[PDB]
C-alpha cells in the first residue's frame, strides 16, 4: 500500500533541503543521519532504543555481513530485518570500499579478496554485491563502487572513476534484473572523481545517464580535511540531479554535517557517535567532551544539560565516568544512546530550521557555541 | 512510613519457606534471588531492566566500590541508590572474602591489603567496613567476616570462625552506633566453621546471641561440591533463627538454589547468570546452552520457548548465537537479561509451589527436567 520510493521536498534555504523519503518499511526524514548497524546491530543499542532516539533507518555493512553471518544464512533466516528486530528500513553499503580498506586483486570484473577473520578467499562485484544486498532484504541498495584514491594522478582518479560507472551500470542492470528487489528496494548511485571537478562532472552525468534513486557523493573524508571536503562538495553536490536524495558517506562530525547540508546533502552515515561513544567521547551543544576525564567525576550534571535523551534525564556525569573507566558495558550502552540522540536532535534542528527558514541562524548559532565549549 | 526490616513466612513445605520481608526502599520476595552488581552495576543491564526481569534487590561489593569509585565519593553524590538509578534494596558484601580473594595481612584489627586496581594499600576492619556501608547507604548491610579456610584443620577453622565471630559483635556495635544506619538498614551475620557441625553450631550460637536482622550461611562454594554443601547445610541451616531470613552467599546454579530452599535457605546472590551469559551460556528448562556452538547459527527458537522474558518475545538463538561469536555489546545484554529473567522466574516458581504445598513435586520435575537436556 506505500509507495518503493517517493522523495519529496517541503522547504528549502539556500542549498539546503528539507524533505522525507517514503518506502514501504517507513518514512525518512530529511536531512536524515543514519547509525551504523556494522554486524547486524548498532553497538550496544536494542533497536527500540534506536528507534527511540529518533532515527528513521539505519545502515549495515555488506562486507562484514557477507562474511559472518553470511548473506544466504541471513536470507535462509528471514532477512536482515527479522535477524536483527529492525522493520524499518536499512540502507546497505556495496563492499566496495571495506575489500579494500579492511582486506587483494582488482580487475574489471571485481576485486577478489582475503578475509580478515580468517584470510578465506572470496569475490565481489557488482553483480554479487546486488545480489548478497538482495538476500540481506535491504531497503536501499548501493551500487558497487570503487574509491577514488587519494591522492592519485587526475589520470589515475579518472581510470578508477571510468571503472566505477561501469560498475554502476553493471548494479543498475543486476538490480532491475531481480524483480522483488526492483519493485521493493531502491538503488542508489555513487559518484567519483576525488578533488577533481572535471571528473566529478563526469561521473555525476555518467549516473544521471544510467539513471538512480538517489546519488551519494563518494570518495571523501579520506585524509582531505574539512576545508578541502567543503570545497568539493561546493561544486560536487550541484552537479547530481536536484530531484532525488543526495548521500555524503561516511561523514562525520557534528560540524561536518552541518556544513555538508549547507551545501545540499540530505543522508548521512557515520561510525563516529557508537564508536567514539564506546571510546568515551559525548557530543553536547557545548562542543565533545571526554567523560573519562577527571573534571567529571564528581559532576552531577547529565552529558548535556539540554539533551532530551532518556540517558540524559537519569544519570549523571560521574556516574558515566566511572562505567567507562571500569570498562563496564553499561557505560558504553549509556554513551552510545546519548550520542545517537544527540545527532538525532541535531538533524532535527537542521529540519525544523530549514522548514522554518532559518537554518542560516542556526547554522551560525550552532557553530558558535559548539566550538567556544 | 514504611518498616526498617519486618521478614514475614506466610507458607512452609518441609524445610523450605517462602514469604516478604519489607524494607523501607521496598518488598522483597522470598525465597529471593539477588543479581550481583559489583561496580555499581548489574553488568549489561539498565536498572530499569533489572527490574522488569522481577529482581526485588540487588547486591554490590563493598571491596570494589571502595576502590572505584570509592565511598566517600558516591555518599557525596548522593549514596549507591542514586548513582546508579536503582530505588530498591541493596545489600552490601563486607569486603571480607575478596579483600582474601582479589588482592594482604591479617590480624585481629582487620585486614590490610594491596589493591589489585593499582598496588595501593588499604585496611578494611569491622568497624571500616560498616562505615562503607554506612556512606554507601545500603539497606541490607553485611558484618565484616573471615572465610573459614577450605580445607583446613578442625583447630584452624575454629580459630578463624571464633575470630569471625568476634568480628561479628564488632560489626553489630558499630552498626547501632551510627542512628541513621541502625533506623534504616538491617544487618546480617555470617555463620562460619566450615565443614565442621560442632563449629558451625557454635557459630550460630554465637550470632544468635549477639542478635542479627538475618543469617547468612557463609563459607561454602568454595570447593567442596554440591554433595558436600547440601549436607552442611542440611545441619547447618536448622542451627540458626528460624524466625530470621537465610541467606546462602555466593550460590548458585539453578539446582544449587532448589537444593538449598529445600533445605531452608531464602536468599541467593551468584555471579553466574551475569558472567556466563556474557561468556555465552544461557540457562533454559532444559538445561545450560552454550549458545555459540554451531547447532544454533540457523535456529530460530528463542533461547528458552517458555521463557517470559523480553529476550525470548523477540531474538532467536541464531541471532544471539551470531552476536556472542561477533564480540557484540548486544550479544551480552540479550543473554544477561534472559539468564536474570530466568533466574527470577525460577524463584518465582519456587515461591508458588511452596504457598501452593507442591514445592516437592515442583522440585522433582525441575531436576527430571533440568538434567534430561
Ligand atoms: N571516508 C568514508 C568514505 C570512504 C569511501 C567510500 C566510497 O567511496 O565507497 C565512501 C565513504
Ligand atoms: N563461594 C562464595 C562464598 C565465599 C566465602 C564468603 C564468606 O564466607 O564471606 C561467602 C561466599
Ligand atoms: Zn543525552
Ligand atoms: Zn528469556
Amino acid at each position: 500500500d506505500r509507495p518503493r520510493f517517493s522523495f519529496s521536498i517541503a522547504a528549502r534555504e539556500g542549498k539546503a533541503r528539507t524533505g522525507t523519503i517514503e518506502m514501504k518499511r517507513g518514512v525518512i526524514r530529511t536531512p536524515a543521519f543514519m547509525p551504523v548497524g556494522t554486524a547486524a546491530t548498532v553497538k550496544a543499542l536494542k533497536p527500540e532504543t534506536v528507534r527511540a532516539t529518533g532515527a528513521d533507518i539505519i545502515l549495515g555493512n555488506t562486507y562484514h555481513l557477507m562474511l559472518r553471518p553470511g548473506a544466504e544464512r541471513i536470507a535462509k533466516l528471514g532477512g536482515l530485518h527479522s535477524f536483527m528486530g529492525w522493520d524499518r528500513p536499512i540502507l546497505t553499503d556495496s563492499g566496495g570500499y571495506q575489500v579494500m580498506s579492511l582486506s587483494t586483486k582488482q580487475s574489471e570484473e571485481g576485486v577478489t579478496f582475503k578475509s580478515h577473520l580468517d584470510g578465506s578467499r572470496h569475490m565481489l562485484s557488482p553483480e554479487r554485491s546486488i545480489e548478497i544486498q538482495h538476500l540481506l532484504g535491504s531497503d536501499i541498495v548501493m551500487a558497487f563502487d570503487e574509491c577514488t584514491p587519494y591522492p592519485a594522478t587526475p589520470s589515475r582518479a579518472a581510470s578508477s572513476m571510468e571503472r566505477s560507472m561501469r560498475w554502476a551500470k553493471r548494479s543498475r542492470d543486476a538490480f532491475d534484473s531481480r524483480k522483488e528487489q526492483a519493485e521493493n528496494a531502491a538503488l542508489f548511485g555513487i559518484q567519483q572523481g576525488s578533488v577533481f571537478e572535471n571528473l566529478r562532472q563526469q561521473s555525476a552525468d555518467a549516473l544521471a545517464e544510467i539513471g538512480f534513486d538517489g546519488y551519494a557523493v563518494g570518495g571523501l573524508a579520506v585524509g582531505e580535511g574539512q576545508d578541502e571536503m567543503f570545497r568539493v562538495l561546493d561544486f560536487s553536490v550541484p552537479m547530481l540531479p536536484d530531484d532525488k536524495p543526495h548521500y555524503l558517506m561516511g561523514v562525520g562530525k557534528p560540524d561536518d554535517i552541518v556544513g555538508a547540508v549547507e551545501r545540499g546533502i540530505d543522508m548521512f552515515d557515520c561510525v563516529l557517535p557508537t564508536r567514539s561513544g564506546r571510546n568515551g567521547q559525548a557530543f553536547t551543544w557545548d562542543g565533545p567532551i571526554n567523560i573519562r576525564n577527571a573534571r567529571f567525576s564528581e559532576d552531577l550534571k547529565p552529558l548535556d544539560s539540554e539533551c532530551h535523551c532518556a540517558v540524559c534525564q537519569k544519570w549523571s556525569r560521574a556516574y558515566i565516568h566511572h562505567l567507562i573507566r571500569a570498562g563496564e558495558i553499561l557505560g558504553a550502552m549509556l554513551m552510545t544512546e546519548h550520542n545517537i540522540a544527540f545527532y538525532q536532535q541535531l538533524m532535527q534542528k537542521i529540519r525544523d530550521s530549514i522548514s522554518e527558514g532559518r537554518f542560516s541562524q542556526f547554522a551560525q548559532d550552532f557553530r558558535a557555541r559548539y566550538f567556544a565549549r
